[PDB]
């Protein structure tokens, strides 16, 4: 993986990014085409292998790495960590410590050499309740000129204090954190999506978070991914009709699962190729980079036998064969918050209770061994650009 990039500079939408932010940067632009990183949600604090207790803070343990024996590169968690309703959070524990814990699993995972990836599902800011709960007009209410925006500002503000605590501590660098607000936008399942706010709404929404945590808060390790939801039939305005715009975007992602009772069938595969190629073509001339930010077996993640049993590789596959959507950075896929509905890597039966290893851990380990495929070791090196520019 050589440091193409290094002495160069790039827009990114922080001018003022830390060094490893911008050295992140740097080797997601120069994997592009050479390797795509394997990403997942609660790496280290979600599987039915992981055998430590409690908020598993700090936690070493590994759903995938004891299904092939390294870590994913890329380690995702929350906003519902520093909340207290995911791991290593405790709805028990302050909001400090819930946020100490945060900082320490990331901390962990840093020295490890992983990248943190930082999803988000706020509450909703008008009814109290979740992501889930669209009602409320909730996006108007906490844009600058709506009656709940002091609440949201207050929101932000906790995530800025978590973003100037997660520091190394043997080196004093900040830590990167590829941040993607409000996802699957074009869809109606979240309250900023698209059954209750209006593309400009939504606009307002996007450039605000980015702003406030820039430039009011200060936030510098920040990497901005922007992420509708597939499939799009490669029609890019569907894509980019909630688009903010060049300067409020580093990343362009797009989420999307197959279906649980007929997974790994042309129509999926083909589309996946398809929509792919078209952001990676955005990004190409934008002078971006482009990535898978979620996929899944299904939303509903895989079933515990019966399976398309070349899911993974079938995925990867339908990737490399095109010379515009094998240039995506990275790929990532859900928590293994366990069964009916939450598994998303296989596991290998390493405490000897589940029965045996699961029926798509062969080709959950092909999928690792594919050279394509950067887990953890394969990404190393990506902290090393001394001399990256910006804007
Ligand atoms: C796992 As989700 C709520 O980011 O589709």
């Amino acid at each position: 993986i050589p440091k193409d990039s290094e002495g160069q500079s790039f827009k990114l939408v922080d001018s003022n990014a830390s060094t490893l932010t911008k050295s992140l940067y740097a080797y997601l632009q120069d994997t592009s085409g050479r390797q795509i990183l394997f990403g997942h949600q609660h790496a280290v604090d979600e599987g039915l292998t992981l055998t430590n207790s409690g908020d598993r803070v700090g936690s070493t343990q590994s759903e995938v790495k004891n299904a092939v024996g390294d870590y994913p590169a890329i380690f995702g968690w929350d906003t519902l960590s520093l909340d207290g309703y995911e791991k290593p959070g405790n709805e028990k524990n302050s909001q400090a410590q819930n946020r100490a814990n945060v900082v320490q699993s990331m901390r962990t995972v840093h020295e490890l050499g992983g990248i943190i990836a930082l999803s988000m599902h706020p509450e909703n800011f008008v009814t109290g309740n979740q992501y889930n709960d669209t009602s409320g007009d909730v996006v108007k209410n906490i844009l600058p000129d709506g009656s709940h925006h002091e609440v949201f500002n207050a929101w932000l503000d906790n995530i800025a204090a978590f973003a100037h605590e997660l520091t190394d501590q043997s080196t004093g660098e900040l830590i990167p954190v590829i941040f993607r607000p409000f996802h699957e936008q074009n869809g109606g399942w979240f309250w900023w999506g698209a059954q209750t706010t209006t593309a400009s709404e939504y606009k307002a929404l996007y450039r605000y978070t980015v702003d406030y945590l820039r430039d009011v808060k200060g936030v510098n390790n920040f990497l901005y991914a922007f992420s509708p939801n597939a499939p799009f039939d490669g029609n890019l305005t569907q894509y980019l009709r909630t688009y903010p715009g060049d300067q409020y975007v580093d990343i362009f992602g797009l989420d999307q699962y197959d279906n649980k009772a007929n997974a790994g069938q042309a129509t999926f595969l083909n589309g996946l190729t398809q929509d792919l190629a078209m952001i990676s073509k955005l990004a190409d001339e934008k002078g971006k980079i482009a990535a898978f930010t979620e996929y899944g077996y299904s939303p509903q993640g895989f079933n515990e036998t019966g399976n398309y049993l070349q899911w993974y590789t079938a995925v990867l596959e339908a990737i490399k064969k095109d010379p515009n959507a094998s240039r995506i950075a990275y790929m990532q896929t859900w928590a293994n918050f366990g069964y009916p509905t939450n598994m998303f890597v296989p596991y290998r039966d390493v405490n000897g209770n589940l029965g045996g290893d699961h029926e798509l851990l062969p080709n959950f380990v092909e999928f690792y061994e594919d050279d394509y495929a950067a887990f953890l070791t394969e990404a190393s090196g990506w902290n090393l650009y001394q001399d990256i520019s910006t804007i």
